[PDB]
């Protein structure tokens, strides 16, 4: 198991536009497109994503490609994150995944908003960070994929995955 691996099984795989649990146009893996609720908007910002005019359908290929960066621009994003970064690099792989996949699903925004369990994973106190993280609006809209993130910080195996 890995990032890529994992996020494929959280976020499944469209090659038509969806709305996601939000009722945000989405496509591909988990890709966002917009938040406006027009569907031109969306097809207008699918067609910039991939270079061609799409009509709201994508090859396979090209949804791993932005896959791949959407993996990419999440990693570079905690990089560049001031609180952040020191948490990320405290942890062992298998939690820094987890934590690609909250920033994933939520932006770096959405994440950085967890400032508490954020400081109790740095202490490694995962039971602690476990449960402050259920406490949040995230667990309660999402549940099983939260719980799946929430015991992979927990335990730092993909149990939860298998
Ligand atoms: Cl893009
Ligand atoms: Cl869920």
């Amino acid at each position: 198991m890995n990032i890529f691996e994992m996020l494929r099984i959280d976020e499944g795989l469209r090659l038509k536009i969806y709305k996601d649990t939000e009722g945000y146009y989405t496509i591909g893996i988990g890709h966002l497109l917009t938040k406006s609720p027009s569907l031109n908007a969306a097809k207008s910002e699918l067609d910039k994503a991939i270079g061609r005019n799409t009509n709201g359908v994508i090859t396979k290929d090209e949804a791993e490609k932005l896959f791949n960066q959407d993996v990419d621009a999440a990693v570079r994003g905690i990089l560049r994150n001031a609180k952040m970064k020191p948490v990320y690099d405290s942890m062992d792989a298998v939690r820094r995944a987890a934590m690609i996949n909250m920033v994933f699903q939520m932006g770096e925004t959405g994440v950085a908003g967890f400032t508490n369990s954020l400081r109790m994973l740095q202490q490694k106190r995962w039971d602690e960070a476990a449960v402050n993280m259920a406490k949040s609006r995230w667990y309660n809209q999402t549940p099983n994929r939260a719980k799946r993130v929430i015991t992979t910080f927990r335990t730092g195996t993909w149990d939860a995955y298998k």
